[PDB]
């Protein structure tokens, strides 16, 4: 029975408005002739049945100060609303819904004469919606690409954590501007329209009502940035985050993997472009065969296992995680006083780039993918790394490193250089019978069972080729497969290791990573990422060396100076007693003591932080007056003067090969205890 | 087309279980005699056309070990299952969802068969299913009654922080073991059917598959721990941690509400079953006329106005809150010694009550509704607190006091003892115009409002009475409302303030707190209250004096033993140089030193914590040896000597009536900057 607006000639009214089905309907109110054009525009899309439209306000000449009643007789008349009520429900009315556009104070004019006059109408469930611009857009590539949007922070932040371990994603360059604003207002009333739909089907809900290129290429950086890592430790800044973040804590039990992420956040001023921090760290951790040759954090819980290649992670919650024995003798403490810590809104954050013992990106290898650059290194065997670093210091020629996983069994063959051929393993048992005992390294068993299955019962377009199939997995792979006599010869003709898929290339030829510089570059060897690290790491053996013995040295001079003002006062050389301040200050100074600062550097001569104190002297205890501590200061003192002209005797190289040899000793037990627990 | 299974006599098939929409129905293995019952039991709610049962197993008399194949066969034939296939629909089978039930290890046992054969069943999304009996049921009082129910833990804690603000809610008694299980399942039944509807139409969804009465009697002791307040602080245990977090934290800047909570629920234990925590931090903040006299916490944000009192709070994380100047003087840190922390899991909580200066029980009021138990307790006049205190510090007749409110301007009348009614404003400004200036203290504008739009536009039983109604609400209340001379007429006779809803009573009939020992108690008047937190704050400021001078007391011998030891080292009747540590001690010993421990007590006499050392005297630094230094050692013993004595010169009372002068200023100050802050 259509009641009909007669009264309001630039209203377009819905079809359906005034009818019984009134209540699907929706108003589009506009304000500004832009906004009536996209209005037009996202109607075009959704049809003019379910929707009205009609231009509240034209274009305004005159100034934004911080509603005209002809207006809302306009809203009122259109809407049917008609007098001062309480409002339940929104089946009086000729519309269901209302929604706004501007082009932001207009809104609230409106949204204030609703609450005034009509009660419960802006507190219906979707009643008044309004025109949202995304803010965040994400591109998802594996399980398939599309574009999909976030239009506040919080969103996005839920998305990230509880669902982007599922989907291969980036973030993608979105302004969401000016000349994309048409299609924007589209996908907003395609979207709109969806939902629409099934909120009245079911009458659970969701609510929409709750350049300068520089910027461009600002983002490639950025994405390069978090996408490559940097080729002295392996570790992309997200990575590099969680690891400093361990050491910042000084962690000496676990934490469950969701208690960790917020720390290192807080900590690290993790960006929210960045990969999930729960995911980053599982990954850290995760110790299934094709996984980390090294795994840096250890994985207690379930951190993905070999089958679906850890995509069968536990959720962060229920996983506990800590620092691995062995990390603390890759990444020498020794080290932290010479990395460059960036900083970053007046708080310090992790290095550029750690620089552990070894190389770490040849180590666990690295992969990912950016923005016109992309790499994959595999992983190498650290006892060879170990291996070539000495020939590097011994100046002896380098021998060639071929990829290697921890756990793994089968075989790698170089076909030419920077291409390999990666092997599992297949053997006859018996008449037509052949076991699995070894796959590709980073070939998931799912993968493989669900392959047997298909030529097992044959798929349309593909007949049975295998009789039977028999898992019986252990910890190791083990695939008992039975043929019939003619598929058995078949299989010898088109080959054992291609028909049951147990052959995977390795490509060394997008080995890419950021030097020492922060510039991107591929590599066009092993050894030459490894020499690059190389003599980056030998100098700063060197800073390491200078660093500690400056400082022992400054320790020589303080107990010395600390021996001597005791020993002073002991045999009545010197008093402190009932002497003014000034007056032992200038006697101190006078005997030629020097001045101490806080971080224990020595001051001599007369003139704070830039010239120190006699703290170190007088703030001594009255303790250190008497005999067994005055004998215990000389003990130190001479324990001190040892422990300099003992690391004067080594050399850059000697210090290295120590943490080397004591990287070896403890790898061979990470390796024990890694074959140990899984297995 | 009915696919029918005729080897299964045990199985009563779904009727549409093989046809067209076997997608849509649900199988029901049943495991043991019980769960047969029950499954039959649920059935008897959604009926036979969605869903089939088959009893798997009957009963087991030998023991459960840590699947025979002819119960592989029956699921198979019965869910149409074929061969070793990847599933990624259920439409090729003839049940679309498989339940089972078990009375635990038979349900794992079935998830490896479906996974180990048909790959994609598993993680199709609502394929699987399991009865789930849920942990906990919450009785919402308000919006209506109904027991809503969470299975897990999480759903329950994201229920209460992103709604439990909506409804009047508590927990109720619930073990979901034995007798109730019957309906239990009938319920998950009815749900489940809910949700299969929605979920095929839509073909957004939610996933079921991702006594001793001394139990009784424990569950009506927290409760009532939980909802009624202690008669000393006011503070219910819930609120007494927010604040013991906040005095814990030595905050002396702002936090967001949803930055306060989980450090109050990480440091105090806050239970499950209280109230929000950001609730209760932003009831402890509001400011509005209506709520709190003096609010302990800041609402520097929307915390809730006057018209929905405080109902349209912003969101925590929105909000912040730092301590009211005015708390620490009312919560004096130097009872803080005093009180008696509760220790739970080796962590001391929040005291068992706070003492503070006044009876803040009276001064805000309280309101909770427990088992057995129930209480309100109106605000009262802080001032008029304070003159009762004193009255009773000078064995003078106490005055009796009425309700106040802060920053109301109505008037209350006693119409008999306990019994008030509370009148708003109403002035006839002209002829048949009548404004309204004031409303009963917690009358919430939207309610008059809506009263004033009912008659004004009269509905369904009810016709117009008012004929035009204004509002000019600046910050204070202001209706201008105008009538027809007959109805002008008509509320002279039926009363201008109750027509207009501007009178509402307040009783003092059920004032119930926990008195001082921790046993409820119903008080008959207010001065009955005010007298039995008076003895205990009286004693509590002696303990205080007490607490003080045996401290003062102590640092006096301190500084005493540290100026005698000083002095005799200056003139040569002492030497620490180069003598043995336990000469020393023995030396120090036999001339009367006594030993302090770390809390600074000191050990007179020949005997560790228990006995002290004379690390006072030896850990002293060396400049204390000097002049101006032993000179200011001087002058601390002679003012550590003079506070002492200053203190011993004071009572019990004295030093409250100080305190209570310290609170006048800054509650003249809290006033004003109140005033200032609303209006």
């Amino acid at each position: 029975r259509k009641s009909r607006i007669t009264n309001y000639p630039k209203l377009e009214d819905a079809n359906k408005a005034g009818t019984k089905e009134g209540y699907k309907c929706t108003l589009v109110l506009t304000e500004g002739d832009s906004a009536l054009s996209l209005a037009v525009a996202g109607l075009a899309v959704v049809g003019r049945d379910y929707y009205g439209c009609y231009p509240l306000r034209g274009k305004m000449l005159n100034v934004r100060e911080a509603l005209k009643n002809a207006e809302i007789q306009a809203i009122k008349k259109i809407m049917g609303l008609q007098h001062r009520k309480k409002y339940e429900d929104t089946k009086s009315l000729r519309y269901g819904h209302l929604m706004i556009m501007t082009d932001s104070h207009i809104k609230g004019l409106i949204i204030n004469f609703l609450e005034s006059s009509f009660l419960g109408l802006l507190d219906i469930q979707g009643f008044l919606l309004e025109f949202i611009t995304p803010i965040i857009k994400v591109s998802i590539t594996k399980p398939t690409k599309n574009t999909i949007a976030f239009y506040n922070m919080p969103d996005y932040e839920k998305w990230r954590e509880e669902e982007s371990h599922k989907f291969t994603w980036k973030q993608k360059y979105y302004k969401g501007l000016g000349t994309s604003l048409a299609q924007e207002v589209r996908e907003y009333f395609s979207n709109l329209d969806r939902h629409l739909k099934i909120f009245h089907s079911l009458q659970w809900l969701r609510q929409y009502e709750p350049f300068i290129n520089k910027e461009l290429i600002l983002f490639s950086l950025a994405d390069n940035i978090r996408s490559i890592p940097n080729v002295l430790d392996g570790f992309k800044p997200g990575q590099r985050k969680v690891l400093y973040g361990c050491f910042k804590k000084n962690l000496k039990s676990e934490l469950k993997v969701a208690q960790l992420a917020p720390y290192v956040s807080e900590c690290t001023a993790y960006h929210h472009g960045e990969q999930s921090l729960a995911q980053t760290i599982i990954g850290l951790a995760q110790n299934f065969v094709g996984s980390n040759n090294i795994y840096l954090l250890l994985p207690n819980g379930a951190f993905g296992t070999r089958a679906t290649g850890g995509k069968d992670a536990a959720a962060a919650r229920y996983i506990y995680t800590e620092l691995n024995k062995l990390t603390r003798k890759i990444f020498h403490p020794a080290d932290d006083p010479l990395y460059k810590y960036i900083q970053e809104d007046e708080k310090t954050v992790e290095p550029e780039w750690y620089l552990p013992i070894l190389p770490m990106i040849l180590v666990n290898g690295a992969e990912g993918i950016g923005t016109g650059w992309s790499t994959y290194i595999p992983p190498f065997n650290p006892l060879e790394i170990i291996k070539n670093i000495r020939h590097l210091m011994n100046d002896e020629e380098l021998e060639q490193m071929h990829p290697w996983f921890r756990g793994w069994t089968g075989t790698i063959e170089e076909i030419e250089p920077l291409r390999y051929r990666m092997y599992g393993r297949i053997e006859q048992i018996g008449d037509n019978v052949l076991e699995i005992t070894e796959l590709p390294a980073r070939t998931w068993t799912s993968t493989i069972k669900e392959y047997l299955l298909l030529g097992l019962s044959g798929n349309d377009k593909i007949k049975p080729w295998i009789k039977d199939m028999e898992e019986q997995h252990d910890d190791n792979i083990k695939f008992i497969i039975t043929l019939s006599p003619e598929e058995m010869a078949k299989t010898r003709k088109i080959g054992f290791y291609e028909r049951f898929k147990l052959i995977s290339p390795i490509s060394l030829m997008n080995m890419v990573a950021f030097d020492p510089h922060g510039k991107i570059k591929k590599y066009n060897s092993v050894n030459e990422i490894l020499s690059e690290f190389y003599y980056v790491r030998l100098e700063y053996y060197q800073k390491r060396k200078d660093h500690m013995s400056e400082r022992l040295q400054w320790e020589v001079e303080k107990y010395s100076f600390q021996v001597k003002f005791i020993k002073m006062i002991i045999e009545k050389e010197l008093t402190v007693t009932n002497k003014p301040r000034n007056a032992i200050i200038q006697e101190l100074e006078n005997l030629g003591f020097p001045r101490f600062n806080k971080e224990g550097k020595p001051y001599y001569g007369s003139p704070e932080e830039l010239y120190g104190t006699y703290e170190y002297l007088l703030g001594m205890r009255i303790w250190s007056l008497t005999k067994e501590r005055y004998q215990k200061l000389l003990k130190q003192k001479q324990e001190k003067e040892t422990e300099l002209e003992n690391l004067l005797k080594l050399s850059a190289k000697d210090i290295w090969n120590t943490d080397l040899k004591a990287f070896e000793v403890g790898y061979q037990e990470f390796l024990q205890r890694d074959a140990e627990a899984r297995g």
